[PDB]
């Protein structure tokens, strides 16, 4: 099979084209509180699961709270 | 509609095989590559707009922009 496009998504939302332009004027973007508690694992547009950011000994990790 | 944009802040993305995805699904704690956090990608309708670095701010996480495309 062909490869699938896997993403670990820290935050997602719908915004308007105007808000998208506004965002580009910023140098530091705040994410909503607890975005780190809802990391979404997605592939080819399908939600696979969600989890939480963890600082491990040498990297960041994602602790899975649910595989769908 | 056309005014609507799907915005994503992506910590890590990769083209993976079905077998690799299967193996991932067996895990409870997934390690990300070293410094994935240095390349948080900002996507709009699946297209890369910019990238930055994950920062712990006072009340939330933030993304420090390093490049807008
Ligand atoms: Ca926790
Ligand atoms: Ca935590």
């Amino acid at each position: 099979p062909v490869d699938v496009k896997l993403e670990f998504v820290l935050y997602r939302k719908n915004v308007t084209l105007a808000e998208l332009e506004a965002m580009g004027q910023q140098q530091l973007l705040s994410l909503p509180t607890n975005a780190e508690l809802n990391v979404e694992i997605m592939a080819n547009g399908v939600l696979l699961g969600n989890g939480e950011l963890v600082q491990m000994n040498d990297t960041l990790g994602v602790e899975i709270h649910e595989w769908l």
